[PDB]
RNA sequence: GCGGUGGAAACUACCAAGCUGGAGUACGGUAGGGGCAGAGGGAAUUUCCGGUGGAGCGGUGAAAUGCGUAGAGAUCGGAAAGA
C-alpha cells in the first residue's frame, strides 16, 4: 500500500523517442511508474502517441487501489508523447487540477553535442 | 644641355608679420557588451549521499555496443564541481 491520500503528482518524461508515465505522492515516493518500454512493445515503436496512450493507461489503471481524485500532472521535455498522454489522463477523467511543465530550460550551461549531418 | 650676365615676381621655396575654417587644448554635457582587475549571482548538466520503486533505461533510417536485480532510468531532498 501507501500513505492512502488521493491527491498526488504525475510526471510524464516525454522523451524524443520515449515516454515515461510515473506517479508519485507529495513527498516523492513513487506509487507506480509505467513507460513505453514497460507496456510491451519496444524499439522504433515506443515513443509514439499510441505508446503514450497505452503507457499512461497502464500507468494510472493500477492506482485504482487508491482511486485518486485530485490529480495534477507535471510533464517534461519534447516529443510526440505529450498530447496523447493528456488525452489519456482526461480520458480517465479524474480531478486533474492543473498540468504544468517542469522542463529544464538551461541558461547556456553545457555545450550540446555535434550536429548530426544526417 | 651646361655656364656667365642683365631683367620679371604670378606659382613652388625662402624672410618676416598677422589670420582662422584645418588641427588641437581648456570647459560643460553625453552614449557605450571599450579594456583590465575585484566581488557577487542563478538556471542547467554531471557526479556523489540519502528516501521510494522494481526491469528496463538510453540510442537509431532500423538496430546494436553501453548501462541495469550489485536496483538503472524516473522522482524529492542534500552537497560539491567546473564551464
Amino acid at each position: 500500500s501507501a500513505r492512502k491520500i488521493p491527491k498526488g503528482v504525475i510526471h510524464v518524461q516525454a522523451s524524443f523517442n520515449n515516454t515515461i508515465v510515473t506517479v508519485t505522492d507529495v513527498r516523492g515516493r513513487v506509487v507506480s511508474w509505467a513507460s513505453a518500454g514497460t507496456c510491451g512493445f519496444r524499439g522504433t515503436k515506443r515513443g509514439t502517441p499510441f505508446a503514450a496512450q497505452t503507457a499512461a493507461g497502464n500507468a494510472i489503471r493500477t492506482v485504482v487501489e487508491q482511486g485518486m481524485q485530485r490529480a495534477e500532472v507535471m510533464i517534461k521535455g519534447p516529443g510526440l508523447g505529450r498530447d496523447a498522454a493528456l488525452r489519456a489522463i482526461r480520458r480517465s477523467g479524474i480531478l486533474l487540477s492543473f498540468v504544468r511543465d517542469v522542463t529544464p530550460m538551461p541558461h547556456n550551461g553545457c555545450r550540446p553535442p555535434k550536429k548530426r549531418r544526417v
